[PDB]
DNA sequence: TTGCAGTGCCCACAGAGGCCAGCAGGGGGCGCTAGTGAGGTGGTTTTTATATGTTTTGTTATGTATTGTTTATTTTCCCTTTAATTTTAGGATATGAAAACAAGAAT
């Protein structure tokens, strides 16, 4: 499998034939890691490749967060943050950004990449330009707590936690000055708002 | 001839005015000199100015140290597979302790 997903990472206009389509699907049911990390892998190396035509089974690409495994999530989450990072706009980020929050606090591994990963992903200093990038940042920020309501809060603020105290000493306040920089700027999303009320 | 009334003449002493030396008035022209005043020349210094030597400043080139870069050998996190290692009966041992027997002792 590893070596054939090479092959189809490196010929995408293969992933039609109906049987090993077959094999693929069975070895993500597989009872197994290894094969299930080796097709999520192959899965998401098309989708990397090919962010088209791959949506239709983005529904089994997010049922495969929760494996059970070790090195199967630590894969999903590497394939879920590029998609996220090299195509925004695409129609189901938010409800995808739940899922994987809901995992920070699963393992001690898992905690610390998520934790770097939506630190580079949200979380960055930002200096004093670029106003667009920080405005839908904010957007897609409010869309995550908005689609949180239903199942539960404690999650996202865990992990706000695990960023707090992950810096200990000074280390220039990286996101503790961003925080700041957030907020403020909630508040002046606020001070433009004036007038959806669900965005409110 | 005389007395009286009136005239002539001579002198003389002031009386008068020209003559004269003496003397004082105003201004003309020269003999000579003390004492500045100014102008010109020479000396001195001095002051500006000019040129030379030394040093200071500015520019250039080389070497060292610092930051960055793709390797590159750790290294370390994560699998599937054994190699001790542990736990649970199951049988056998042992060492004890009553139990029975045999041996003094008494009645």
């Amino acid at each position: 499998m590893k070596c054939l997903s090479e092959v189809v990472a490196v010929d995408p206009s293969i992933l039609a034939r109906l049987d090993m389509q077959r094999g693929v699907h069975g070895r993500l049911m597989d009872n197994s890691t290894s094969v299930r990390e080796a097709a999520v892998e192959l899965l998401g190396r098309f989708v990397l490749c090919r962010p088209q035509l791959a949506e239709q089974y983005y529904d089994m690409l997010i049922e495969r967060i929760l494996d059970t495994g070790i090195s199967v999530r630590k894969r999903v989450i590497k394939i879920l943050r590029d998609i996220c990072i090299e195509q925004p706009t695409f129609p189901k980020i938010t409800e995808m950004c739940v899922k994987m929050i809901r995992r920070v606090n699963d393992e001690e591994g898992i905690k610390k990449l998520v934790n770097e990963t939506f630190q580079k992903l949200w979380f960055t200093p930002t200096p004093h330009n670029d106003k667009e990038a920080m405005t839908r940042k904010i957007l897609n920020i409010t869309d995550v707590v908005a689609a949180c309501r239903d199942t539960g809060y404690d999650w996202f603020e865990q992990l706000l936690q695990n960023l707090l105290k992950s810096e200990e000493d000074s280390s220039y306040k990286p996101v503790k000055k961003a925080c700041t920089q957030l907020v403020d700027n909630l508040v002046e999303h606020i001070l433009k708002y004036e007038e959806n009320s669900g965005r409110l």
